[PDB]
């Protein structure tokens, strides 16, 4: 197994995949890495192996047919997952935590949102569709963008929300186009 955490790159008490050489921090892992369990599959393991048993899976799909999903297991999951790929990017220590909005010439946004609030409200089920998980993720640039204005702070936004949407696609398997 790797010797740092696949999330954060640190060390510490890592917990280790069985089936790959990932390892993890305990509440890096999304869901928070299971108390037992022998052999334990990490998320990853866990995407390839919904991949592998249904194949077509991966044939392209319209974005309003993915949004309009019901958030059953293997879709949960799958946003669990595209979670986790953005808290991998170091750029997401910006948009972690709450925050506030306290500088000459903005207003805040009218609904604060973060990473952590999506991680709690997909682990309490508060999503029923794949839809209320995408806008509460987009929303958290598209904010960030509306209160730096022309700073160029506005930028973190852009690259963060680049790897949502890039990870987005992939994981659900949204068609390809020019
Ligand atoms: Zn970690
Ligand atoms: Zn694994
Ligand atoms: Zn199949």
């Amino acid at each position: 197994n790797s010797n740092i955490c696949e999330v954060c790159n640190k060390w510490g008490r890592l917990f280790c995949c069985d089936t790959c050489p990932r390892s993890f921090h305990e509440h890096c892992h999304i869901p928070s890495v299971e108390a037992n369990k022998n052999p334990w599959s990490c998320i990853f393991c866990r995407i390839k192996t919904i991949q592998e048993r249904c194949p077509e899976s991966q044939s392209g799909h319209q974005e309003s047919e993915v949004l309009m999903r019901q958030m059953l297991p293997e879709e949960q999951l799958k946003c669990e997952f595209l979670l986790l790929k953005v808290y991998c990017d170091s750029k997401s220590c910006f948009f972690a935590s709450e925050p506030y909005y306290n500088r000459e010439g903005s207003q805040g946004p009218q609904k604060p949102m973060w990473l952590n609030k999506v991680k709690t409200s997909l682990n309490e089920q508060m999503y029923t569709r794949v839809e209320g998980f995408v806008q509460d993720m987009r929303l958290i640039f598209h904010n960030h963008k509306e209160f730096y204005r022309e700073d160029k702070f506005t930028r973190l936004g852009i690259q963060v929300q680049d790897i949502f949407e890039k990870n987005f696609r992939n994981i659900f398997a949204i068609q390809e186009t020019s």
